[PDB]
């Protein structure tokens, strides 16, 4: 069976799982399983299950060279997809949150969960509650007597919290670091002294590359039961590389990339986002340009976001951007060399992380 | 040592654990573990700590009667004030959101912590995450090795989800059921259908009896080792009983308590809820008066909530109070009665519990 159709059937089955459980044990009404129904399907599907996809990957590449009876393999397999699920669904956790915390639109071409009309902010944020909560009712249903479970919770819970700590660099990433108070309204900064490319980095790192490509990664390891073919510490350090490189990518987008390619409005310049482009310009900019940036950066006005897009344009960060580029294609090949003297197999499935990453 | 001083210190241990770690692990700076703390301290510190305390107070109860070494007493004290902790930071997480949710003013007679000038909603949704994820962080560093861990946290899951359902119920409860659509907006209802008794029961069944009666008890029993000494049915029923009476109390208090002894102005009449309080003057209202009701029930304008509190004082609610008491008194009576057979010291753990929610 293709891989896709798998991941797809076990979402059906983990949904009638999920809201079966709620009528049985939590004395739920048909229309309230309906609603979740449809918020588990909005805020779940229609993206390219990249996350969920890799645990599959990772495990079906270890299937090829580990010499298992047939029923064990699609015990692995389905083990596989409910662990990818358990990952989307904290996709899905956390975009429903960002999307409210940042007054968003639009997500994936389609409005914002909390925007539909019979949701609202104050169900919204309790959905993504749910959401969260459903990957660990998957972990303790499916799991429960996996010589796994333990590991993968604790990675799981580990990542969250990592997650949650990264979105907490982002939102406050405008602001001097000198005047948090939460008595004090928050300024936006004037000297933009904190956008480094090590401030961005720890941005990054934190905000997406845990969820995206480490959690991803060692949980295929997990439900492989093959953590000992790897060295973790450079499983950890080519996720963080190309999670970096992924970030880098979705900021020039947002700046670059026309709103229908992009499923919405870029509004990183407004938001006065650390993205890339504003820290890399900032790296190569003359004091004229710099003071140009300020007068017009985290401003709504249309205006002065055009001056903010000239500037970048102007700065030739495209050449910027195949340098970074460069750099991370000879980093993440030689962190691939590595994995291969234990894994193969594994070195391979970071290739195809790789290869899906660098082509979007 | 008293407990409540083993508590507090306990507190500021894993505070400094917590933002520790932090530094450590997650690359924090100074101001923002500074915000950290201060989150912490303003969202977790300055309630009664009942249930936090009274997962301390069923494991004092087992000590007193159970062969121990010192060490081992301590140890399960600490562990008892830890798992408390785990209990303090996730009501502090649902308050956060909740508040966010209800667009709601004050909490325990300060602003809720979104309106603080530092903070905003963009931040504190994220910050309520970070609160409950410190449970877990908590449990996995404090628990690594205990036997009881897995049930626990199985347990702990149950709960939060439990919970998080019945925030969909609650803030769900003036819709008509057949309506609920994410694509249409929700009209409040008309005809009042809903609320009932049964209706109202499973609202706070889940909202808060497990958060707040199930789990303190339970978790005290987890950490003494103790699961064996109660049939759990009778725990969950009394906790169901218990925590019931609890949000009837809360109820009548959001519409009688002088907002400066309730530490905020109650609006349950201007938000349409299902209190105790609509479902019981639904229950004996002649036809008249259910009119008048629904011509004034859920109304910002203070004439029309002047109007629901009256008629409300002229139907002697007092009276059902009254009754609604007695009945309780004597089912909590007769579920103490049954514990005491399996555990005598558990039963009055549940006594304690009782007495100090009957006086509030
Ligand atoms: C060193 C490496 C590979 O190039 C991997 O950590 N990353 C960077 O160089 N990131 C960076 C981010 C923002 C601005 C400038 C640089
Ligand atoms: C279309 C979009 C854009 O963010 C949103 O659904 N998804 C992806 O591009 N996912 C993806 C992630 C890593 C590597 C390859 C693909
Ligand atoms: C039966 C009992 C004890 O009296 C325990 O479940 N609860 C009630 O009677 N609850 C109730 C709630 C709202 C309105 C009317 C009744
Ligand atoms: C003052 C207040 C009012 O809700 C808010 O901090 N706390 C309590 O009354 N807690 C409590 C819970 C159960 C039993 C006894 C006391
Ligand atoms: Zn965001
Ligand atoms: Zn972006
Ligand atoms: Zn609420
Ligand atoms: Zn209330």
């Amino acid at each position: 069976m293709a891989s896709m159709e798998r991941f797809l059937s076990v979402y059906d089955e983990v949904q009638a799982f999920l809201l079966d459980q709620l009528q049985s044990k939590y004395e739920i009404d048909p229309n309230r399983a309906r609603y979740l129904r449809i918020m588990m399907d909005t805020t779940c599907l229609g993206g390219k299950y990249f996350r969920g996809m890799t645990v599959v990957n990772v495990a079906e590449g270890f299937l090829a060279v580990t010499q298992h009876d047939e029923a064990t393999k699609e015990r692995i397999l389905h083990d596989a997809c409910v662990g990818g699920w358990m990952i989307e669904f904290l996709q899905a956790h956390y975009l429903v949150e960002d999307d409210i915390m940042d007054g968003s639109v639009m997500r994936r071409g389609k409005p914002c969960w909390y925007r539909f009309p019979g949701v609202t902010t104050q169900c919204a944020i309790n959905d993504g509650i749910i959401l969260k909560s459903w990957t660990q009712i998957m972990a303790w249903h499916y799991f429960a007597d996996r010589p796994f479970l333990k590991d993968l919770l604790c990675l799981f819970q580990k990542v969250d919290y990592a997650t949650a700590v990264g979105q907490m660099y982002d939102v406050t990433s405008m602001c001097d670091s000198n005047k948090l108070d939460p008595e004090v309204a928050q300024p936006m900064t004037t000297d933009f002294a904190e956008f480094t490319p090590a401030i961005y980095k720890r941005i990054v790192k934190y905000k997406t590359t845990f969820y995206t490509y480490l959690l991803p990664l060692v949980m295929g390891l997990l439900v492989s039961e093959a953590a000992a073919s790897v060295e973790m510490n450079l499983v950890e350090r080519v996720a963080h590389l190309i999670g970096e490189y992924f970030q880098v990518q979705d900021d020039v987008m947002d700046c670059f990339t026309p709103p229908e390619q992009l499923g919405k409005v870029g509004t990183d310049i407004e938001d006065a986002k650390c993205s890339w482009l504003a820290v890399t310009f900032l790296g190569k900019a003359n004091a004229a340009q710099v003071a140009e940036f300020k007068a017009n950066y985290g401003e709504k006005d249309p205006a002065k976001v055009a001056v903010v897009k000239r500037l970048y344009s102007k700065a030739n960060l495209q050449a910027d951007f195949a340098a970074y580029e460069a750099e991370v294609v000879r980093e993440v090949e030689s962190l691939i060399e590595q994995l291969k003297v234990k894994s193969p197999t594994f070195a391979e499935s970071v290739a195809v992380v790789w290869e899906k990453t660098h082509k979007r």
